[PDB]
DNA sequence: TTTTTTCT
DNA sequence: AGAAAAAAA
């Protein structure tokens, strides 16, 4: 039940999900392997970027980032919508509604050039203003998966230039798809929204850091580069979600 | 239609 | 408010 899994989550902890997602998390590597091939703020951008087109993809996700982190090494990249403009219709593994995502980016062009070191400092020490603002830049809900996912994203690439860790904001909740609803389907008969955010606030664990633990854990991610205790942590939540 | 979105 | 978006079933 809720507290069961709460209880596990809390005793993984923020702790044990950083640890994940800096050793475990294929797109966290993805990230890593870019950030040694390009300017730290178009790095940003770029995750960005990334994240606002990586719906209904035609490959699983772990694929998906490391295309994207093999393209874009050592380019040299000045408007982020051309880049895409020629990126997206020769990739693998995002076929589906390319014109569609091309204009998200256009749109949200001007917005990313606001984001520069200073100012990717700011945002992630006050992620919740960067939520607002990259749905304002969109037009469009902030709950929604790929504004969530893009919090998300820039938490891992911001830790990765500026070398310091912020918490992911208790208040950002889980991205909401057809993925979460079919985990908690297998969980409990408790909506998924409500479930997460008790879960959450319970175990202490913000809801993004709750996600980084989920998907390589169900994905069938090896555990057993972890240290005994927090391995033995991991186990138990993979006795509970797979 | 199934696999998140735009926009009329 | 929900049809259509592209690809894939």
């Amino acid at each position: 039940g809720s507290h069961m899994i709460a209880r596990i989550i809390g005793e993984i902890g923020i702790e044990g999900a950083r640890f994940i997602e800096e050793n475990i998390d294929e797109q966290f590597k993805a990230l890593r392997y870019l950030s040694k091939g390009i300017d730290s703020e178009t790095f940003v951008k770029l995750v960005i970027a990334n994240s606002l087109v990586s719906y209904q993809l035609t490959g699983k996700g772990e694929q998906w980032w490391w295309e994207f982190a093999k393209y874009f090494y050592g380019r040299d990249v000045k408007s982020i919508y051309l880049a895409y403009k020629e990126f997206l219709p020769n990739s693998r593994f995002n076929r589906r509604l390319i014109p569609q995502k091309l204009s998200r980016i256009r749109r949200v062009e001007t917005f990313l050039s606001t984001l520069t070191e200073e100012r990717i400092e700011e945002y992630y020490g006050d992620m919740s203003s960067l939520w607002g603002s990259i749905a304002r830049a969109l037009g469009v809900d902030k709950e929604s998966k790929t504004v969530v996912f893009s919090v998300k994203m820039f938490g891992y690439a911001a830790r990765i230039v500026l070398s310091t860790f912020n918490p992911y904001p208790m208040e950002i909740p889980i991205p909401e798809d057809s993925r979460i609803v079919k985990l908690t389907k297998k969980l409990t008969n408790e909506k998924p929204r409500k479930f997460w955010m008790k879960i959450a606030r319970e175990s202490g664990v913000p809801p993004l850091h709750i996600d980084s633990i989920l998907w390589p854990l169900l994905g069938g991610a090896s555990i057993d580069s972890a240290p005994p205790e927090l391995r033995d942590k991991l186990a138990e939540l993979i006795k509970i979600i797979r």
